[PDB]
């Protein structure tokens, strides 16, 4: 175990048909193999990792209903500090300010309850400091919702979702972008922004529905990607913009599916100044055989201002991590992405201005669940 190592990798290694996560440190992303032998902390069950401040929340799932805090010890090592509990699942989870995390929790289906809970959790304490519930009604007006992201802006909680039959996983309403706004402290429904320019914003359990930028404005991505969980695709994949602290879409439109060549993006990560590191599906005819597959992904740089998509030719076509948080680190003006190639899984460094990549450290794992950096 390297002391004071800055990079944090959550190596998800599958054994005996079940995945175990090893949260390990790494001092370098270019040479030397990143392994979990005699190093890293073990975590069982299904965990997904989200960082804010200097804390990494390991949120459980598939039955796991606890979120554990991982911080840097005074000795430079990683240590588990603080945990908070819930009853169902954290359907969405971001931060609103420098000290509190906002989290939206939906029931599994209508018969499981008609109340959704919003937790305000302290980042430093890793504990629920506030919670308020609200009705689900303006989310299941078409069908029981599946959340794809949530973020805060000027006292308003914005929740992007798509209607999905919770039993058959059938998405019939794919030609209208839906996003519901709520007053923050009351969690009171305000409006349901619908937009008939593209389909729903985001993908199943992908957390790629909405993201805000430096100006405070927020962007949403619609893909209707069958390969990422949808049953059909009626509209084109594109990006829309909701201004800072508003409840109406502006005249911004970035038709990604046509400007790309019939490709729909699978994962996105805003890296700053209108640039987004994206994994897009190289499958042009997204058939139902490709559903839930997220296979044959290509890394690209998306310029929102100039509305361009540039291929990162140095990263080979690979299969994605499915419906899960996108594991990419925006550090030192570069974007670091673990790519599982034929020879193995390698950390690729991506220069966004040149849209170029350099293969870095090899990582000994099945996949990565979280890629973070601590100081
Ligand atoms: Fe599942």
């Amino acid at each position: 175990e390297t002391p004071f190592a800055p990079y944090v990798l959550s190596l998800g290694i599958n054994s005996n048909g079940t995945t175990t996560y090893y949260v390990v440190t790494a001092p370098e992303l270019m040479s030397g193999t990143i392994n979990a032998v005699a190093k890293g902390i073990e975590q069982n069950g299904y965990r997904d990792y989200e960082q804010a401040g200097q804390t990494v929340f390991s949120i459980g799932g598939l039955g796991l209903t606890s979120a554990t805090g991982i911080v840097r010890d005074a000795n430079g090592y990683l240590t588990e500090r603080g945990d908070f509990v819930f009853n169902s699942s954290l359907n969405a989870f971001t931060q609103m300010d420098g000290q509190n995390m906002i989290g939206l929790e939906l029931p599994a289906n209508k018969e499981s309850g008609d109340q959704m809970t919003l937790y305000t959790v302290n980042i430093s304490d890793v504990s629920i400091t506030s919670q308020v519930k609200a009705p689900v009604f303006p989310l299941n007006q078409l069908e029981w919702p599946s959340i794809t992201g949530m973020c805060y802006s000027e006292g308003n909680v914005y929740v992007t979702y798509f209607p999905m039959n919770p039993s058959t996983f059938e998405t019939l309403y794919t030609d209208t972008t839906f996003v519901a706004v709520y007053s923050y402290p009351d969690m009171q429904f305000k409006t349901l922004m619908k937009d008939t320019r593209t389909g729903p914003a985001g993908s199943w359990n992908a957390f790629n529905g909405i993201f805000k930028v430096e100006s405070g404005d927020m962007y949403i991505m619609s893909n209707s990607a069958i390969a990422n969980g949808f049953s059909q695709s009626t509209k084109n994949a594109a990006f829309l913009r909701i201004p800072k602290g508003e409840t109406h879409f502006d005249d911004y439109y970035f038709d990604f599916e046509t400007v790309s060549g019939g490709l729909k993006p699978a994962h996105i990560k805003y890296i700053g100044n209108g640039l987004v590191f994206a994994e897009v599906s190289t499958i042009s005819p997204q058939t139902s055989a490709d559903r839930w597959g997220d296979k044959s992904l290509k890394c690209c740089i998306i310029d929102l201002n100039n509305k361009t998509v540039r291929d990162i030719k140095e990263i080979p076509v690979h299969n994605g991590d499915g419906g899960r948080r996108f594991a990419a680190l925006v550090d030192g003006g570069y974007v670091y992405r673990p790519v599982t190639a034929s020879e193995g899984t390698y950390i690729y460094q991506v220069d966004p201005q040149a849209a170029t990549a350099v293969r870095g450290a090899k990582v000994s794992t099945t996949f990565v669940g979280g890629f973070f950096r601590l100081d």
